[PDB]
């Protein structure tokens, strides 16, 4: 019925992989690629509605700057992700990945995605982060940045524990069944 492309972009080492691996396939050896005969769309119904959504991952090095938009057109929705435990993610959406991603691609939804929520609270991660004078992102400043780059949604979740996780691609869907214009 329905065909619904979401791409999935922020700094390296924020999540991305795991996100889709985690609300795809559990477990480590679930590490798919699209190389896969299983199949690549995801099957997903919502208040009776039949969605195939497609998952796209990104390689989110600096090297990859001029292929990695190759896959922007077509694109539904935008996952912008930063770490919840990382500023300097955060601040590399404000520089990079949402100046990126609305160059390429003027009207598409963007969500904003803050991962690996379950170290947020984590006493080890919050001390490394304090020796290094930095701290954790809370919700005030996440929901801040999503006012800033006029983002449809801000929401935050772990790939670990699936806090959250769900909500993500259910939103994503949301973003293009019910926009405005
Ligand atoms: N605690 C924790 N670690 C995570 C979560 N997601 C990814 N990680 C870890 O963060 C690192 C980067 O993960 P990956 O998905 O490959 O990052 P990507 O470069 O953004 O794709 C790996 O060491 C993961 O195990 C999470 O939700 N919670
Ligand atoms: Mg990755």
């Amino acid at each position: 019925m329905q065909a619904i492309k979401c791409v999935v972009v922020g700094d390296g080492a924020v999540g991305k992989t795991c996100l889709l691996i985690s609300y795809t396939t559990n477990a480590f050896p679930g590490c798919y690629i699209p190389t896969v005969f299983d199949n690549y769309s995801a099957n997903v119904m919502v208040d009776g509605k039949p969605v195939n959504l497609g998952l796209w991952d990104t390689a989110g090095q600096e090297c990859y700057d001029r292929l990695r938009p190759l896959s922007y057109p077509c694109t539904d929705v935008f996952l912008i992700c930063f770490s919840l435990v990382s500023p300097a993610s955060f601040e590399n959406v404000r520089a990079k990945w949402y100046p990126e991603v609305r160059h390429h691609c003027p009207n598409t939804p963007i969500i904003l995605v803050g991962t690996k929520l379950d170290l947020r609270d984590d006493k080890d991660t919050i001390e490394k982060l304090k020796e290094k004078k930095l701290t954790p992102i809370t919700y005030p400043q996440g929901l801040a940045m999503a006012k800033e780059i006029g983002a449809v949604k801000y929401l935050e979740c772990s790939a670990c524990t699936q806090r959250g996780l769900k909500t993500v691609f259910d939103e994503a869907i949301r973003a293009v069944l019910c926009p405005p214009p």
